[PDB]
C-alpha cells in the first residue's frame, strides 16, 4: 500500500490532470497507441487510425481519454479502497475487451511520460515515486482479478 503522504502526492499530481482531463487523456492514449500499436487493435472505434494526426484530430479519441482518466481518477481517490470500482473494469477488460495485463503497464508508463511532458520540472521525484506506486497497486489488484478469470 501507500502511505498517507504518498497518497497526498498522488492526488496533488492528479490535480494537474483534472485541470485538463481531455488533453491529458488524449496525450496518454496517443502515447499508448503510437508506442504500442497492438493496443490500437483492441478498439474497434480506433483501429482505423493510421496516424498521430488522425488520432490528434479524433474528437472521439479525446472523449474516450476523458472516460478512461475519469475512471482512473475515481479509483485513485479511493486510496486503495477500490474493490467495487476495479472489479467491473477487470471483468470487462479480461472477458469482453481481451486486454492483456501488459497493456496496463504500457498505459502506466504513458501516464508518467505525459506528466513529465506537460509539466516538466513540476513532477518531482517524490511525486513520481508516489504516482508509480499507485499505478502499480492498481495493476496488482487488476492482476488478482485477471488470475481469478484465467486471463
Amino acid at each position: 500500500g501507500l502511505s498517507d503522504g504518498e497518497w497526498q502526492q498522488v492526488l496533488n499530481v492528479w490535480g494537474k490532470v483534472e485541470a485538463d482531463i481531455a488533453g491529458h487523456g488524449q496525450e496518454v492514449l496517443i502515447r499508448l497507441f503510437t508506442g504500442h500499436p497492438e493496443t490500437l487493435e483492441k478498439f474497434d472505434k480506433f483501429k482505423h487510425l493510421k496516424t498521430e494526426a488522425e488520432m490528434k484530430a479524433s474528437e472521439d479519441l479525446k472523449k474516450h481519454g476523458t472516460v478512461v482518466l475519469t475512471a482512473l481518477g475515481g479509483i485513485l481517490k479511493k486510496k486503495g479502497h477500490h474493490e467495487a470500482e476495479l472489479k467491473p473494469l477487470a471483468q470487462s477488460h479480461a472477458t469482453k475487451h481481451k486486454i492483456p495485463i501488459k497493456y496496463l503497464e504500457f498505459i502506466s508508463d504513458a501516464i508518467i511520460h505525459v506528466l513529465h511532458s506537460k509539466h516538466p520540472g513540476d513532477f518531482g521525484a517524490d511525486a513520481q515515486g508516489a504516482m508509480t506506486k499507485a499505478l502499480e497497486l492498481f495493476r496488482n489488484d487488476i492482476a488478482a482479478k485477471y488470475k481469478e478469470l484465467g486471463f
